This record gives structure tokens, C-alpha cells and sequence, in this order.
């Protein structure tokens, strides 16, 4: 039903193509992943979870022991945009608008009790209208998040919340707040905040910046499955050192998004109310297509 126009990239679950609907001219992104019917039932329910900051899921097609997901197509991703902005950075009003829009996307999904679980710049997609959109929402619950992609590329740990790294089995909406916080910091500084290259390196990078967590800041932490008394005990650093030249409001929100305790970490809804968004607007990015 579709002719491929070009390879878009390799996703966690399979290859993604820009394609034109061979009869209707419609340009879409087709993601190609026999599948368990649990994964079919779950994915199908996502066709209803529509929001302007969630990439629209157009169709799910189960055929020939393969699964195709047909999505609306966006022309750029946030990872590419950040690399393209390396030399001068993303201007603050655009960072602010993108953070605000993503939190609206989270507030929506969270309200329907759906989490993403694997937010990263690769799956935040942007258009010429100044919009940014969450892709892959809901796919982690459907297939798990594995250690490597189907092409054996490493699944990044850089945005993983510490409760997940600490072996927690039942994680909450707060894991998406943690990742988005990490992505916010990386847009501001132009460098990944916690670029771990193993689970313990990712944990220790977290502890080196935010302090080794203990029962004072996180009740129950010492009881988590992968917690070890023998973790080195690092002191917390100042956010003023971590994401200069972010302003006091943005530092305050960041600090709330990166609370160790997922019960104390700010909600997407609360975050939309933060003073940081007092003067939020919607600029246009410059994109070369
Ligand atoms: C499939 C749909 C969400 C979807 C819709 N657009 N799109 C883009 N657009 C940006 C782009 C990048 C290169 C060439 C042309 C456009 C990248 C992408 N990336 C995949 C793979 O890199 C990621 O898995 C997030 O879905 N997935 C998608």
C-alpha cells in the first residue's frame, strides 16, 4: 500500500521509513517491527490517545507475521536539531516553548495512566510550525525496553530515572518527568547531563551530580533491589554549576524534575503551573529541510 521514499532511521523496535500511500498520495512514517496478541491489544488502544504533542498513530497493521505502525511524519528530530544548533545553542524562548509543549503531552498521557518510559531526543520530533511531539508513547509497555535495538545498537541509558536503574519493578509517571528534566538540561547546556555508558556508570554519574541518595532524601531507597551499601557517598553539587546560565526559575523547575524521590518529583500538571512558564510563548525554529 506504500512506497518507501527514504530510510528515516533504526528505532528501538525496527526500521522506520518515510513512505507515500501508493493510492492517496499521503506521506507518512511507517515503522516495521507473529507478535503476541498482548502487544497487539496494547498498541491498538494507543490509536485513541490523541493529543497535539503526541505524534499521531494513524493505523496499526498486523500482517505476514510482521507489525507496521503508520504514523504522521515530521520533518526533523530534536537530536538533529540540537546538533545543528551546537555552535550557538537553542534560544531560550524556544527551549521554554518545547519544554512547555512536552509537559502538556506528558500531562495528557499521564492523565490516561499511560507512560512513555523511554523519552530521549531521538523520539522528540519537531515541525515547521514550532511544535514538538512525543514519539513511541506506549510502545515500551507493549514490548518492554531491551538492552540493544533490533540492529544491536545500544539502547541509551542517559535519560533513565534512578528508580529504574535501582531495579524498581513498578515505576510511575515520574520516570518521564526525570527523562524530560535531563533533556531540558541538555538543550540549555548543549551537552548530555548524565551520559552513562553502563548501568553503574549512569547511576554514578547521577550520584556525582545530585549526591549519593540515602534514606534522608529518598525513604525506602536503601531497600531497592539493586541498591548497595557499598555505593560511594558523593556530595550534591549546586544547579548553578550544572546548567548555567539557566535562570533561577528554570533551575528551580529542573531541580523539581530531578527529585530522587518519585513521590516528591514534580508532576507534568504541576510543572505547567511553574513560574518558569510565566512568559512562555511559541517561537518558530529555523529548519533547513
Ligand atoms: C515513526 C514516527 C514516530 C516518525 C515520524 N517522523 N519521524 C521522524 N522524523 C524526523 C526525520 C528524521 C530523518 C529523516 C526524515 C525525518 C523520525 C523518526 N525517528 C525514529 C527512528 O530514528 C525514532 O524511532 C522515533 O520514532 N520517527 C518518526
Amino acid at each position: 500500500n506504500f512506497q518507501k521514499v527514504e530510510k528515516i532511521g533504526e528505532g528501538t523496535y525496527g526500521v522506520v521509513y518515510k513512505a507515500r500511500n501508493k493510492l492517496t498520495g499521503e506521506v507518512v512514517a511507517l515503522k516495521k517491527i507473529g507478535v503476541p496478541s498482548t502487544a497487539i491489544r496494547e498498541i491498538s488502544l494507543l490509536k485513541e490517545l490523541n493529543h497535539p504533542n503526541i505524534v499521531k498513530l494513524l493505523d496499526v497493521i498486523h500482517t505476514e507475521n510482521k507489525l507496521y505502525l503508520v504514523f504522521e511524519f515530521l520533518h526533523q528530530d530534536l537530536k538533529k536539531f540540537m546538533d545543528a544548533s551546537a555552535l550557538t545553542g537553542i534560544p531560550l524562548p524556544l527551549i521554554k516553548s518545547y519544554l512547555f509543549q512536552l509537559l502538556q503531552g506528558l500531562a495528557f498521557c499521564h492523565s490516561h495512566r499511560v507512560l512513555h518510559r523511554d523519552l530521549k531526543p531521538q523520539n522528540l520530533l519537531i515541525n515547521t510550525e514550532g511544535a514538538i511531539k512525543l514519539a513511541d508513547f506506549g510502545l515500551a509497555r507493549a514490548f518492554g525496553v531491551p538492552v540493544r535495538t533490533y540492529t544491536h545498537e545500544v539502547v541509551t541509558l542517559w535519560y533513565r530515572a534512578p528508580e529504574i536503574l535501582l531495579g524498581c519493578k513498578y515505576y510511575s509517571t515520574a520516570v518521564d518527568i526525570w527523562s524530560l528534566g535531563c533533556i531540558f538540561a541538555e538543550m540549555v547546556t548543549r551537552r548530555a547531563l548524565f551520559p552513562g555508558d553502563s548501568e553503574i556508570d549512569q547511576l554514578f554519574r547521577i550520584f556525582r551530580t545530585l549526591g549519593t541518595p540515602d534514606e534522608v532524601v529518598w525513604p525506602g531507597v536503601t531497600s531497592m533491589p539493586d541498591y548497595k551499601p557499598s555505593f560511594p557517598k558523593w556530595a550534591r553539587q549546586d544547579f548553578s554549576k550544572v546548567v548555567p546560565p539557566l535562570d533561577e526559575d528554570g533551575r528551580s523547575l529542573l531541580s523539581q524534575m530531578l527529585h530522587y524521590d518519585p513521590n516528591k518529583r514534580i508532576s507534568a500538571k504541576a510543572a505547567l503551573a511553574h513560574p518558569f512558564f510565566q512568559d512562555v510563548t511559541k517561537p518558530v525554529p529555523h529548519l533547513r529541510l
